[PDB]
């Protein structure tokens, strides 16, 4: 089932919707997102960030697009890309969004070099604009606009 | 000799003093750094960051302290020391300061692992209060208050 | 409306955008300003010179920061500022800027001391770098690189 | 007695002559310039700039005609002139001049508004062509070839 529910907020500080995860079969792991209160039909940067801090209003504390294999950033880098590079959110008219997508390489399972819920913990952002697949460190997404932590 | 010389500007793009550079010997850089308009008498952090902008007010833009080896933060971190930290800068009751720090892990010559002068370019800032040489990403040294970008 | 349309031309006499003005309510002289062909990234001074002429290839060529009531350069300077003086320019990756400054103490009036549009003219300058907002004559700017004549 | 001694560079760096000064009988300064390495049989610009300061190749760096009085520059201009306007220099077949100038606006006196030893300092600069006695700024007399400064 899905569980390691994380509630996300904006930069003001407001419940904007969750998270959830499950234990991919197979393989990586499954990330439920449903959000609301979004830039309505934007496409936006999605991300798992190396470290389960959301301080508000800006969010880089901390840190870091989750990288334990050390590349590039960017799908389309041929010298890319880092496991927590997703790809990006398609917003609805609405200003939600509420898919679930496939991380492959992530993981929940202590001692793996691809753990998510490590000591640390990780955190999961939305961008104020797309991931162009492409520059280092992260696409060109801006600022970062929501932030829920995963604590480890 | 010193030279590859960058302007460094504050939160509101004023000119506030400059920076330059030796490939040392020995060994890695030798940076020359002279600013002005500062807090009087403070210690502040003091980082190479890994993307050549600079983009006002916040300095986000871009990236990232400087991590070639993939590391984390801090000279008393076991696990540490990103590659462009540097010792904190202390301000005279003048506002001001004037110093040349040794950066030992890095490089100027292309396509060295630690090389700062790459298609990327490296971002030198000031921030707004001391580096604890230990927690991630960047030591609790506060907001990005003066940034100068080194291109090509 | 915005109107008096000025061309910009680099050293080489090559076409880099343009400017406009609007008797701005309230108050003094909006100033709409469109350029290319910069430094990537740079913050870049910005003043009106008092005399509408850019003569290749450094424009001294005239003048003069324009400065009908006789002070000293600076925002920052006890004894400035010259009515002249705008803020810093800041250039994007791109190359390029593109911004409305206002500039309060100038004005299209015939006879009004803070007249620009006077006999001789006036003319807009980029600089090669920062206004430090304060040394005599121009806030060591550097190098003129840029310059457009308004003839009145 | 004449003191205050000047040394007068060109564009390159060359010692091209000597200025000194005498507290005037009366009134103002009397100013004996003696220089060489000039253009032989020319009428040529010669003022007291406003900033004590000769930045080769182009000594714009520092100021302004000196100007206490907030006035037009000329002679022959009816809103005419600036403290540091002087009667072009005449050289003879030599490339030499070998006079003492009148200046009868200027003072040495450190609670004067006319003192040209001040803070800052004054630069006398000799200009590539004549002054035409009329027009803003500095009378049309080109590019500044050789410039003395006196320290404040
Ligand atoms: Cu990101
Ligand atoms: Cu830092
Ligand atoms: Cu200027
Ligand atoms: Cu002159
Ligand atoms: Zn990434
Ligand atoms: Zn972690
Ligand atoms: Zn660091
Ligand atoms: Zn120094
Ligand atoms: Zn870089
Ligand atoms: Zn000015
Ligand atoms: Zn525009
Ligand atoms: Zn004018
Ligand atoms: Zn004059
Ligand atoms: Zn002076």
């Amino acid at each position: 089932a899905f569980g390691h529910h994380v509630q996300l907020v904006n930069r003001e500080g407001k419940a904007v919707g969750f998270i959830e995860i499950k234990e991919s079969d197979d393989e990586g792991l499954d990330i439920h997102i449903s959000a609301n209160s979004l830039r309505p039909g934007a496409s936006l940067g999605f991300h798992i960030y190396e470290k389960g801090s959301c301080v508000r209003p800006d969010f880089e504390s901390a840190g870091g697009h989750f990288n334990p294999l050390n590349k590039e950033h960017g799908f389309n880098n041929p010298m890319g890309h880092h496991a927590g590079d997703l790809p990006n959110l398609e917003v609805g008219a609405d200003g939600k969004v509420d898919v679930i997508m496939n991380a492959p390489d992530t993981s929940l399972k202590k001692g793996s070099k691809l753990n998510i819920l490590d000591e640390d913990g990780s955190a999961f952002i939305i961008h104020e604009q797309a991931d162009d697949y492409l520059t280092n460190p992260s696409g060109n997404s801006g600022a970062r606009i929501v932030c829920g932590a995963l604590l480890g």
